[PDB]
């Protein structure tokens, strides 16, 4: 039964109800593991019947989970995951499941780890299990990129305003992007949006630049 | 009549309707003068006559103003502040009001102004005004600190919070005080307050010790 905390959230996060990312439960997830609550192995198994999960948007999200903690929980978790099966299992998965939103989501971060990964002794079996996609006559999504972990980037000072360059006074004052980190004058950060990634559900400050982005991916 | 922008923000700021400082009014002098819009000159006559106001408010606001520009606006005013005469004036000037209040902002401006331009090459006149000051049997009021024009300090990153050292995750995460830049927990930062030498005016996140310090100052 709903027993352990992370088995909750990963319901949560997993849901076919949601119709945004549950990003709380996913960040939950990600210090469960990070924290020892629960170990890489038992969470990787847990994921993958999630994986395996009838629904396509449950299947999908579940994947999304994968994505974070690859990216927020370090080695314990880059070793319990891409090994020799487990890549080939992500090619078969990817090859035989009934929705495409997931086969293209599954493409997208076999690319993405490739990449991420690509200066690292440790792994590998994840470039040639896209050697032999890309051999196999699948199709890659557009490349966009290691990686950074889910967190708010430092926050610059500066003079002038960042994408506008007007000069700051006293009244003509700076303000930061909260997605960017970087100072802008008022105007060139004037919007603003939330940045469930980083733990932020409000809406905050962001910049033109920043805003166009977020607005894209 | 009013008749320069500067005037009518000089009036403002040195209102004895004000029940605490205008720094909107204060900020725009400052940039008035930074922008070349009025002379350190036309600047600080004006601002004498405010000194020389019979209302304690007006001229111990005016006061406030005088401390602004020297802080915010460089040599320009400087040089045409620090001179003997000026010194001696403002001497004169606080020996001579009939509002105590009027001559302890007076003499700790001086004080404030000694230790500030302590290794100026140009600046001095102060340093003996207080001389003689002291040596006539005034008492200085205690001391708090060159000084930094009134602009928030950069934003700093860490991993750990500033103040109670606790470890940010993805769910306890960081969060920038307003005043001093650092990043703290959530339980650090949770009191608000405006800060409006930094030309906020909305209560802003701060963290336990700046409010503090600024409950006190
Ligand atoms: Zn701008
Ligand atoms: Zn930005
Ligand atoms: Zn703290
Ligand atoms: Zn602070």
């Amino acid at each position: 039964m709903f027993r352990s905390s992370f088995c909750k959230n990963l319901e949560n996060a997993t849901s076919h109800l949601r119709l945004e990312p549950d990003w709380p439960s996913i960040l939950l997830i990600c210090d469960e593991i990070n924290q020892k609550d629960v170990t890489p192995k038992n969470a990787f198994a847990a994921i993958k019947k999630k994986m395996n999960s009838p629904n396509p948007h449950s299947s999908c999200y579940s994947l999304l989970v994968l994505e974070s903690i690859v990216k927020n929980c370090g080695a314990p978790v880059h070793e319990e995951v891409f090994t020799k099966e487990n890549c080939e299992m992500f090619s078969s998965f990817l090859e035989s499941t009934p929705h495409e939103n997931v086969r293209q989501k599954m493409l997208e971060l076999v690319q993405t780890w490739a990449y991420a990964f690509r200066s690292s002794d440790k792994y590998q079996a994840i470039k040639d299990t896209m050697t032999i996609l890309k051999a196999k006559g699948h199709t890659f999504p557009e490349l966009r990129e290691m990686f950074t972990a889910d967190t708010a980037p430092n926050w610059a000072d500066g003079r002038v305003c960042h994408r506008c360059r007007v000069e700051f006074t006293f009244t003509n004052r700076k303000h930061h992007c909260r997605n960017c980190g970087q100072v802008f004058c008022g105007q060139c950060t004037a919007k603003q949006c939330p940045l469930p990634k980083y733990g932020i559900e409000k809406e905050v400050r962001v910049c033109d630049g920043c805003f166009a982005a977020l607005q894209r991916g």
